[PDB]
């Protein structure tokens, strides 16, 4: 029952600005979203907002933007006396509720979602006498603030002259229309988008500029219904009208469908009732978060999907990442498999096909970031769409988990060839030395190379920045050492392809950290990253590889290969299943032979050296760049031998390595490029944390994993409070950072609830 989990996240707030941002530019409030809808609602915070759900949050294609503070707020009049109500407002999973109580009149307002575009408000009025109902609303004026404090005195209309917001009135309520705004990083509307209000009774709505007042008279106790719809195109507007009429014709049907759908999420999802109440509350927060971040089909993304955070400054709209998705779907398989499936379909719906106009050399490539708007390269105007890189291979894992739950063979038959094609891309475009062990790298892309296909790089000495191109020129520069630093877009993308932006093993290290490394006897050239172009025998530039095979991706391709094998078996494709088992086995041999360092007792990426080693390995483990979470990837993925795993686990548990106040961060404390404030060189992310716990368990160390899980639960800050879930933690102090309502934190906090919280 949803009513046991009230106010799991604080969803109160009265937005005063379109961008009512917190310190890191995320909307500092947490609206309720559901059914994949494109608008959200907040609870009133007091007297000023009661009678309404303030802060209509709109998802304007790729961003979250508030529309109004008070919109369709009820005040009730009884024979010319304004009823002074007492307020009680709360959220539960799948609803907002507010109760207005006075002596003679009471109102109970219940807000759920009814469709992918429409929320449904039940306004249940109890009264002896007839009443006069007044609803009011007012569009926001001010643009931007941080922590409530204005960033400028700019207005919404000033900044977006074509936004030109107008309220109109309909034969059963009212609508806000919006002009076309193509503000790449802020606000994207089609010019046909609307916010529609329809009601089950006639109302008399008057409009004065950017506010309205609607009136109605009722003869006494009655239940009213209101729909709120953010409709983003004309096609959506037309298509939704019959939905709205069915909703208002049979509102009970939709309330019950929301009630039931949510009972089902909690029933399916809450499988560890022995968890502490606060742990259980964390799982519910996670479920609320993941479902809040679910977006129904929109623009270029023709499937339901889940973004990393609906309130996130760069994560909102339907902006979708692959490895985020794999993790999200894996978790969501257990309580909302329908959308788990969709999320995965959404990512693969933009897998590169033969004959692709932009990058035919990348067949099977899965884009890093898809969203409502295609990039200019594909005829859209989206600034977020990204095909510089993909993310790591956790896709078959995610698909198999959905299959584990649903036992739906049609799912496996649907996903198998997409997974095959993805596997095939890695081996074709990310395996420079042809040894079947992939590298991270970078696509042919305007961020990475010149039109003529020469790799870009920038040399910096003092205040001189010197932009250049060509791998051979890059090689000569690197050897000579006549620079302070280098910025290499293909290096950035390779690190983005691992998902661990700026991680040490990809050669990312601060000036002062590198100096100290060299002073301690290290060679500066130990951190130099090398690259090679991957060309088809016909000359075609397929992309760039770091001259480096990464242990995480090898390990992920390992398990991915096993899941392909199981799917092949399920689909009666015994030869293909054979091939994938043998490929897996080869990878495991290479992981253990090449990537394991028995001396430091850890796994590392290897260099592709100029000559392969005598054992066939492309190069030595890159021990000198330090230890990271990629070191237990072989364990999470089952590639490791027991002895290698035993060794890795001692390192994981070591306080001078990864056994920190919040343990298992993204670089060990001994990593020369460590920083507690650095996302992927020290901060603790819940995915990597959980992958380590799973790795440990798989090789017999579940008891130790439980204690790390307990330590994490006691130390990771804000976990038992009512704040939104964020992305990562300071390993030393446990302070939270990163986007609020962060999906894969929710996914993995949920899996921890399921797998490791006791
Ligand atoms: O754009 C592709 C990359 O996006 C990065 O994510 C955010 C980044 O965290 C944020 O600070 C800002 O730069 O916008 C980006 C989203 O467009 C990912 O971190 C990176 O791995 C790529 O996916
Ligand atoms: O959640 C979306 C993205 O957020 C970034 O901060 C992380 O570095 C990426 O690995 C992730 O894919
Ligand atoms: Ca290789
Ligand atoms: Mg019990």
């Amino acid at each position: 029952n949803a009513d046991n989990y009230k106010n799991v996240i604080n969803r109160t707030g009265a937005p005063q600005y379109m961008k009512d941002y917190d310190y890191d530019d995320h909307q500092r409030f947490n609206p309720f979203f559901d059914l994949g809808a494109w608008h959200g609602h907040l609870l009133p915070d007091g007297p000023n907002t009661m009678g309404g759900f303030p802060g209509v949050a709109l998802l304007t294609e790729e961003y979250i933007n508030f529309m109004a503070s008070n919109f369709d707020r009820l005040t009730v009049w009884q024979d010319g006396k304004k009823v002074d109500f007492t307020l009680e407002a709360y959220s539960i999973p799948g609803a907002l509720v507010q109760k207005l109580t006075a002596k003679d009149v009471q109102v109970e307002m219940t807000l759920r979602f009814a469709t992918p575009r429409t929320s449904l408000l039940e306004t249940k009025i109890t009264s002896n006498k007839p009443l006069d109902l007044v609803w009011d609303g007012e569009l926001l004026e001010k643009l931007e603030a941080k922590e409530g404090k204005p960033l400028s005195d700019k207005t919404i209309a000033g900044e977006y002259p074509d936004y030109q917001r107008k309220i109109s009135a309909t034969r059963d309520g009212l609508k806000v229309t919006f002009g076309k705004v193509r503000a790449t990083w802020d606000l994207l509307t089609s010019g046909e988008s609307e916010y529609q209000v329809h009601k089950s009774l006639p109302v008399q709505t008057e409009i004065n500029g950017n506010r309205f007042t609607s009136k109605a008279h009722i003869n006494g106790s009655t239940t009213l219904y209101t729909t709120y719809s953010h409709l983003l195109t004309a096609q959506e507007v037309s298509k939704e009208q019959m939905q709205i009429r069915d909703i208002l014709a049979r509102p009970a049907f939709y309330l019950t469908a929301s009630q039931q759908r949510w009972e089902e999420y909690l029933k399916k999802g809450l499988t560890n009732p022995d968890a502490t109440p606060e742990q259980t509350r964390v799982a519910v927060k996670a479920i609320e978060t993941l479902n809040g971040n679910w977006r129904s089909p929109g623009g270029a993304v023709k499937f339901n999907t889940v973004t990393p955070s609906v309130t996130g400054r760069w994560f909102s709209g339907n902006q979708t990442w692959p490895w985020d998705t794999w993790k999200q779907a894996f978790a969501m398989a257990h309580f909302n498999p329908d959308i788990a499936k969709e999320n995965i379909r959404a990512v693969f719906s933009w897998q590169i096909q033969p004959g692709d106009s932009v990058r035919p050399q990348d067949v099977g490539f899965v884009p890093d970031l898809i969203a409502w708007n295609l990039s200019p390269e594909r005829g859209g105007d989206g600034g977020n769409w990204n095909e510089r890189n993909t993310k790591p291979s956790l896709a078959a894992w995610s698909v198999m988990e959905v299959y584990n739950v649903t036992q739906d063979k049609t799912w496996v038959a649907e996903m198998y060839p997409k997974l095959v094609a993805y596997h095939d891309w890695w081996l074709r475009n990310r395996d420079h030395n042809g040894n079947g062990v992939p590298e991270y790298g970078a696509t042919r892309d305007k961020a990475h190379n010149t039109e003529s296909g020469e790799m870009l790089f920038t040399v910096k000495k003092g205040d001189k920045e010197e932009t250049q191109s060509g791998l051979n020129n890059y090689a000569r520069v690197v050897e000579k050492g006549q620079y302070d630093s280098l910025e290499i877009p293909a290096q950035v993308a390779a690190s983005w392809e691992s998902g661990r932006d700026d991680a040490a093993v990809f050669g990312f290290i601060d000036k002062e950290q590198l100096d100290k490394y060299v002073a301690n006897g290290g060679k500066r050239s130990d951190w130099t990253v090398k690259f090679a172009e991957n060309r088809s025998q016909d000359g075609t530039l397929l992309g760039y590889s770091l001259l480096q095979e990464s242990v995480d991706q090898a390990s992920y391709m390992y398990s991915d290969n096993h899941y392909l094998a199981e799917m092949a078996t399920i689909l009666g494709k015994p030869e293909e299943a054979k091939r994938y088992r043998q490929l897996a086995q080869q990878l495991a041999d290479y992981i253990n032979t090449c990537m394991f360092d028995p001396t430091t007792q850890f796994y590392y990426d290897v260099r592709i050296e100029d000559k392969p080693l005598a054992n066939g390995c492309a190069g030595k483990p890159i021990v000198e760049r330090g230890k990271g979470p990629e070191g237990w990837s072989p364990l999470f993925n089952g590639a490791a031998t027991q002895a290698n795993a035993d060794a890795v686990v001692k390192v994981m548990l070591d306080p001078k390595e990864f056994n920190t106040f919040v343990p298992l961060g993204t670089a060990a404390l001994t990593n020369p490029a460590f920083g507690a404030d650095i996302y992927w060189r020290g901060r603790v992310w819940v995915d990597q944390f959980w992958f380590g716990l799973k790795g440990m368990e798989r090789y017999g160390y579940r008891d130790d994993a439980l204690k790390l899980a307990d330590t994490f639960f006691r130390h990771a800050k804000g976990l038992t409070a009512d704040g939104p879930i964020q992305a990562n933690y300071n390993p030393l102090t446990g302070a939270q950072q990163g986007a609020p309502n962060f999906s894969w934190s929710a996914a993995h906090l949920y899996m921890l609830y399921n797998d490791f919280f006791r």
